DNA sequence: AATAAGCGGAAGTGGG
DNA sequence: TCCCACTTCCGCTTAT
């Protein structure tokens, strides 16, 4: 099953939910969440892993927090926005 | 208050 | 056994 990481990767090159999620600085890998959209993609992620609940972005979010010691995604200081890391994004644009 | 978001511990579930 | 990679639940805090 693919990663939360890569399927936010994923989704902002495919440009499928445009309104739910964009780039902020994408050179940076800064990338930041509608208020109003973000549920409809929370969902989706739920459905993409076949979960027994509906997912959430809270939940999502809950996720998302725990790549911040690892350094996968961190959260910015803007409110819904993150950052991948180098590695993330060169691995992601070379695979 | 109403609404929204952030913080994050802890217990539960997947698939090795 | 026991970690992966989240998921789910819960209680608290901040927004300015
Ligand atoms: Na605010």
């Amino acid at each position: 099953k693919i990663r939360l990481y890569q399927f936010l990767l994923d989704l902002l090159r495919s440009g499928d939910m445009k309104d739910s999620i964009w780039w902020v600085d994408k050179d940076k890998g800064t990338f930041q969440f509608s208020s109003k959209h973000k549920e409809a993609l929370a969902h989706r992620w739920g459905i993409q892993k076949g979960n027994r609940k509906k997912m959430t972005y809270q939940k999502m979010a809950r996720a998302l927090r725990n790549y911040g010691k690892t350094g996968e995604v961190k959260k910015v200081k803007k409110k819904l926005t993150y950052q991948f890391s180098g590695e993330v994004l060169g691995r992601g644009g070379l695979a």
